[PDB]
């Protein structure tokens, strides 16, 4: 089950719900959003555990670079949390306007 | 260092986000989700946490039952944490037109 995962993999998951990304692409997405530094060995092996898991999946384009991709259970994984998330916090008509404005702005900004 | 918080503190504030709840009703929203029992010794430790982190208030209300709700602070963190999921998420037309049927889907049952 994927509801079990660290706040640090989801976030990974969510990363790549974007589009798949190479390692060092994850890490500096990861850093923008964490505001400090994210370190090769907190990253990597957990890329690793994902990819055990069945939600990431790997391709080696070189020694020393891989693009790392969501699988279906992956994806799966981001949009379960994410209704969740949004079950609870729709909770009325302005909680529904504010998502909707989040949204429409996100898709402009496209 | 909201953003540094664990999946079960970041759960907890999803939880208040859409209401506030008594301590044992936390408990049984993150047990519907996880789908697995959450232990006392899990939850209050926790929610001590978030309440000295000034994300969460504890109203102790009569005869040993206690309320939590999100300070505004913490209402920043869920919204803020949603912003950047749904900046994430909403990569396309498709992505952003399956979270506008979430929300509406989640609005109509209120
Ligand atoms: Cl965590
Ligand atoms: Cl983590
Ligand atoms: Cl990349
Ligand atoms: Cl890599
Ligand atoms: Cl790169
Ligand atoms: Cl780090
Ligand atoms: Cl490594
Ligand atoms: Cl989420
Ligand atoms: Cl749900
Ligand atoms: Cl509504
Ligand atoms: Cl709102
Ligand atoms: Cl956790
Ligand atoms: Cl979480
Ligand atoms: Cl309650
Ligand atoms: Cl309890
Ligand atoms: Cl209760
Ligand atoms: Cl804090
Ligand atoms: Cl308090
Ligand atoms: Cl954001
Ligand atoms: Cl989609």
């Amino acid at each position: 089950d994927a509801r079990d995962l660290t706040a640090f993999q989801k976030n990974i998951l969510t990363v790549l719900g974007e589009e798949a990304r190479y390692g060092l692409a994850i890490k500096r997405e990861l850093e923008e959003y964490y505001g400090e530094e994210v370190n090769h060995g907190r990253l990597y092996p957990n890329l690793d555990d994902l990819v055990n898991k069945g939600l990431v999946e790997k391709s080696e384009l070189d020694k020393r670079t891989n693009e790392y991709a969501l699988t279906n259970e992956g994806f799966d994984a981001v949009v379960d949390d994410l209704e969740w998330t949004l079950s609870k916090f729709v909770a009325d008509a302005d909680r529904r306007e504010r998502v909707e404005t989040i949204v429409a702005d996100d898709a402009a900004a496209l």
